[PDB]
């Protein structure tokens, strides 16, 4: 299930973390809020982790820290792959 | 390059390392035609031919090298996720 997580989900997680809402994160990434919501929901299912609390940001969603290092490598991977 | 998934990369590495779609499928507990289609999807995403008939291209061998580096980080992230 954690196998299923794609780059797009992590990019949307990082934007919500940063901008504080699904609405702001959609604004930042040029996506629509439906997309961010659906993606985060799928990410929470894949990880089996609740990432955001209307009470909103999990204890466990400090996973944004570790996602930052992986996002570096994902973008570096893309560049090597495009230059083949 | 696209925002493509981890499963696809794990599948690519197993074909590189076992030399066949079915051995890769066997190793990962996946269906062989699922492995083949995932690899085909990656070839379209990268606009690269990765295998011939399955023998890697020169581009695939270099891609294996870049992918092993990203795989180090994907593993750390998943361990951190499974730990929460």
């Amino acid at each position: 299930q954690s196998m299923n997580i794609n780059q797009e989900q992590l990019l949307m997680f990082q934007a919500v973390m940063e901008t504080g809402s699904f609405s702001a994160a959609a604004r930042k990434l040029g996506k629509v809020p439906s997309a961010v919501s659906m993606s985060i929901a799928n990410l929470e299912i894949d990880l089996n982790l609740t990432l955001f609390e209307k009470g909103p940001t999990a204890e466990a969603r400090v996973l944004y820290e570790k996602t930052a290092q992986l996002l570096i490598e994902m973008n570096q991977w893309k560049q090597h792959a495009h230059a083949l």
